[PDB]
């Protein structure tokens, strides 16, 4: 099941290992256009300590360049200790249209 994060305008649902969407919520519907920062592409598990990545690409043509949107996932330990699993923990944006999400998770941890 995807996890979601609201920041400012967008809402971000992320599809483990499918893709990643990016689109704005009133109330509590979907408001327009879904963007697409990338679908499924790669990923790198290591372990025993341990890491993991994943790659997205082809998302929606980026209007300021005409280029698809990419992302990339960092995986990293939840240092909160928290009991709700996995959750989105920051979108970081370096380039126009790529993306690089940062995923907070209790298996990273040491
Ligand atoms: O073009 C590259 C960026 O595209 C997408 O962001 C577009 C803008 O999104 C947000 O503004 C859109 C909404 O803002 C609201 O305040 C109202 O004005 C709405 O009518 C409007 O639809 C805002 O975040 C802007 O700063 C963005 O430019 C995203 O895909 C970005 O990640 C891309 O950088």
């Amino acid at each position: 099941p995807c996890l979601l994060k609201t920041k400012d305008w967008w809402t971000y649902e992320f599809c483990y290992g499918r893709h990643i969407q990016q689109y704005h919520m009133e109330d509590s519907e979907i408001k327009g256009e879904v963007l697409y920062l990338g679908y499924y592409q790669s990923a790198f598990d290591w372990d025993d300590k341990r890491y993991h990545s994943q790659t997205y690409g082809n998302g929606s043509k980026c209007d300021l360049n005409g280029r698809p949107r990419e992302a990339e996932v960092r995986f990293l330990c939840d240092e909160g200790a928290g009991i709700s699993g996995d959750y989105i923990d920051r979108v970081d944006e370096p380039l126009s249209c790529s993306y690089v999400l940062t995923i907070r998770t209790p298996r990273l941890c040491p």
